[PDB]
């Protein structure tokens, strides 16, 4: 089917507080009469781009922010429109994580980082280093226990150890990522994955262990430690295991460096319910009461909402979470993240299962990511060329229109027309000598067709106007067709050049 007008469908991962979120949905339905249906499909992060490209899927998708730049580039997410008053309700750094090409593409919900979770009755004192763990596992087998179990199927859980001694995804220097500098097969990444492979080789961990297997072992007290995020605390609470939440152990004297996620809520570009989605997210979910309902189901981590974080921050489990977060790094949201995760997933599973060697595994991953970065570079180049061409076309149409020139109070005399200035917004942080990105946002419609939106200024000596355009891809291999173009000049009514 296709997205249904007049209700909301929400997708969120099955490890999160989806029941709590449904409760917030029910409140919205009681107050407004709008039905909110929460679903938690498997492989949500892979299903969404498939269905959203055919105008299907949820109105709202929840995932960590790392997936969202990819979705935005593909036109699957609507730019969100929160006013200044609302934006002020959330921490600036959380908004930063959902910024793509300088625009907001989702609402931040909560900061997630992995910590070491330990059973206090089995280990009153948790180990400071990865290195102590094999000896620890020896003392525990004698009591039939084991030292450590965590999900070896998802590289999110293995990444902190790979990064510890020097591994990195993309070289982050000052503000920008150099995607041509990937650190997944450097000496640092090798040591970490090697050490993990050794735990398995030496039978302290089993390569087949996944999320549910690790969680069950810890929650039943069969293993003394696990590695997991805030969402997992709720089930441990139920289990009546006495647990602490603490800093990940060091590797080679250095902190484990978890990749930190900001759980975020994006609106499907193809949804006919964008204003309902906005109202739900801003007025119901991102409230103390709304986040409480979700958090009480499964802990969110450190929430983006300042007023409610003030309550949560008291929790030592949250302090531990933020302490691991500060030792790690906020994930990029660049579109190459999906490729990075796929490559590293295959590397870890292949190296764990003894299939490929560590050096074979990481080389293949590195090659894959480098290849993905190369095509991604070409794609960005094509996009800038295309945007430049769109801007140039609209500048021509605007500048040649006699009514618009009159509104701009152009000085057109016998020598010729006044040369007009055209430049991008505006307002997009630190691009001076009037040198600005001139970038379009992309949205798919319910038919799956690509629309390009662009805003820019045109300036005469007397007036500065703001131009908005919307172009639609042709079914041919033609240039995009302009379907809406209008100009706002201070003092004057909006002028529609194309209605
Ligand atoms: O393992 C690769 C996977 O890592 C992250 O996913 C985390 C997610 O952020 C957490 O919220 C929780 O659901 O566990 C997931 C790992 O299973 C990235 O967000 C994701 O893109 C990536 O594929």
């Amino acid at each position: 089917m296709k997205i249904e007008e007049g209700k909301l469908v929400i997708w969120i991962n099955g490890d999160k507080g989806y029941n709590g979120l449904a409760e917030v949905g029910k409140k919205f339905e009681k107050d407004t009469g709008i039905k909110v249906t929460v679903e938690h499909p498997d492989k949500l992060e892979e299903k969404f781009p498939q269905v959203a490209a055919t105008g299907d899927g949820p109105d709202i998708i929840f995932w960590a922010h790392d997936r969202f730049g990819g979705y935005a580039q593909s036109g699957l997410l609507a730019e969100i429109t929160p006013d200044k008053a609302f934006q002020d309700k959330l921490y600036p750094f959380t908004w930063d994580a959902v910024r793509y090409n300088g625009k907001l593409i989702a609402y931040p919900i909560a900061v997630e980082a992995l910590s070491l979770i330990y059973n206090k009755d089995l280990l009153p004192n948790p180990p400071k280093t990865w290195e102590e763990i094999p000896a620890l596992d020896k003392e525990l087998k004698a009591k039939g226990k084991s030292a450590l179990m965590f999900n070896l199927q998802e590289p999110y859980f293995t990444w902190p150890l790979i990064a510890a001694d020097g591994g990195y995804a993309f070289k982050y220097e000052n503000g920008k990522y150099d995607i041509k500098d990937v650190g997944v097969d450097n000496a640092g990444a090798k040591a970490g994955l090697t050490f993990l492979v050794d735990l398995i080789k030496n039978k302290h961990m089993n390569a087949d262990t996944d999320y549910s297997i690790a969680e069950a072992a810890f929650n039943k007290g069969e293993t003394a430690m696990t590695i997991n995020g805030p969402w997992a605390w709720s089930n441990i609470d139920t289990s009546k295991v006495n647990y602490g939440v603490t800093v990940l152990p060091t590797f080679k004297g250095q902190p484990s460096k978890p990749f930190v996620g900001v759980l975020s809520a994006g609106i499907n570009a193809a949804s006919p319910n964008k204003e309902l989605a906005k109202e739900f997210l801003e007025n119901y979910l991102l409230t103390d009461e709304g986040l409480e309902a979700v958090n009480k189901d499964k802990p969110l981590g450190a929430v983006a909402l300042k007023s409610y974080e003030e309550e949560l921050v008291k929790d030592p489990r949250i302090a531990a979470t933020m302490e691991n977060a500060q030792k790690g790094e906020i994930m990029p949201n660049i579109p190459q993240m999906s490729a990075f995760w796929y490559a590293v997933r295959t590397a870890v599973i292949n190296a764990a299962s003894g299939r490929q060697t560590v050096d074979e595994a990481l080389k293949d991953a590195q090659t894959r990511i480098e290849a993905a970065a190369k095509e991604a570079a070409a794609k960005e180049a094509a996009a800038k060329a295309a945007d430049t061409q769109l801007f140039n076309r609209a500048v021509s149409m605007v500048e040649k229109n006699k009514d618009i020139r009159s509104l701009l109070q152009c000085d057109d005399g016998i020598t010729g027309k006044e040369r007009l200035k055209a430049y991008g917004e505006l307002i997009t942080n630190d691009k001076w000598t009037r040198n600005r990105p001139i970038v379009s946002t992309k949205k798919l419609d319910k038919e799956g067709r690509t629309h390009h939106y662009m805003r820019f200024h045109v300036e005469s000596k007397k007036k500065i106007a703001l131009v908005h355009l919307e172009a639609k891809e042709s079914k041919q291999n033609y240039q995009p067709d302009f379907i809406n173009m209008y100009v706002d000049v201070p003092g004057e009514k909006r002028y529609y050049l194309i209605k």
